């Protein structure tokens, strides 16, 4: 028989209250797949999502969530350049919270080794995305002003990072006020509240010339535009009015970009290998262990998550 681990299983879709702690089958080594001993399980807002039934893909209990991991490879395919002992990230649609997680190899990459194992699941997702973003959609430049909105939380955290180690500057947005020294810690040049008049805010702190590109995870929108330079562009990570301008909406779908240009993925690890060798550190906020997985849920649900949260098996 395939034997039993430790793993958060939905037994719904109530949320994060649906949640156990329980014992599941240990996926079991294959020609064609990467088991993985997983150190830290990313939090993200689609695991979340789907413990409601409410994610673009919906999953039926029973069911592991967790699409983010990293740890050290426990077996690998001939000829797929991974080995045993090998420290990993690795994606999957679910089976994070888990002591182990089988993947496709081409769902694999090598850990930086500046990183720690949450500091490299942190990177997965959020990073990864926001790369892509910036490098390949929105074509940032060193020199120019970025406003992030939503900007403690994982998508926003990678936003700042990020743009700072391509050389821009970067105005944040916080609608969680309490907040605001993190975001000012993780770079970010400005930090403003999501109050009454705060687009007006942004715009004079870039000398009425407005912002460059703004990056959106939350959805705030209209005033979101009105910060726009001449030429600049919104990416969404909508009602569009006349406002727009000289303005571009731009589209970021990172999955499904991915889904049919897999090898971008390369250049998205080796972007993000630099910016660590350069000092990146995505900052990592708690740590909990696995079995504690419904609370550590329930937390990211009720707003309580600054930069990443991460799962200790």
């Amino acid at each position: 028989g395939p034997g039993s681990m430790k793993a958060i299983q939905a037994q719904s879709l109530s949320g994060p209250e649906g949640l156990v702690y329980t014992d599941v089958e240990t996926p079991g080594a294959g020609p064609n797949v990467v088991v993985v001993d997983v150190k830290a399980a990313g939090v993200c807002f689609p695991d979340y999502l789907m413990t409601k039934g409410e994610y673009q893909l919906k999953m039926e209990p029973p069911f592991v969530p967790g699409i983010e991991t990293a740890g050290v490879v426990r077996s690998a395919p001939e000829g797929s350049g991974i080995k045993p002992g090998d420290r990993v990230m690795a994606f999957n649609f679910i089976g994070g919270y888990a002591e182990r997680v089988a993947v496709a190899p081409s769902n694999i990459l090598p850990t930086p080794p500046q990183l720690d194992d949450a500091e490299a699941v942190a990177l997965i997702a959020n990073y990864h995305t926001m790369y892509f973003a910036y490098a390949r959609r929105g074509q940032l430049r060193a020199g120019e002003t970025v406003l992030v909105l939503g900007a403690a939380g994982g998508i926003g955290t990678a936003a700042i990072q990020i743009a700072k180690g391509m050389g821009a500057k970067v105005i944040a947005v916080v609608n969680r006020t309490a907040a605001t020294e993190f975001v000012k810690s993780v770079g970010a040049d400005i930090v403003l509240p999501l109050e009454e008049g705060w687009a007006k805010a942004v715009r004079e702190a870039t000398g009425g010339a407005g912002v460059d590109m703004v990056v959106d995870p939350i959805g705030a929108f209209d005033d979101a535009v009105r910060t726009l330079a001449s030429e600049g562009r919104l990416l969404v990570v909508k009602v569009n009015r006349l406002l727009l301008r000289n303005a571009s909406l731009i589209g970021v779908a990172w999955g499904e970009f991915l889904r049919t240009h897999a090898d971008y993925l390369y250049e998205t690890q080796a972007g993000l290998e630099k910016l660590v060798a350069e000092g990146m550190r995505p900052p990592v906020s708690a740590r909990i262990p696995l079995s504690e997985g419904r609370q550590a849920l329930q937390d990211f649900a009720d707003g309580k998550v600054y930069g990443k949260m991460v799962l200790v098996p």
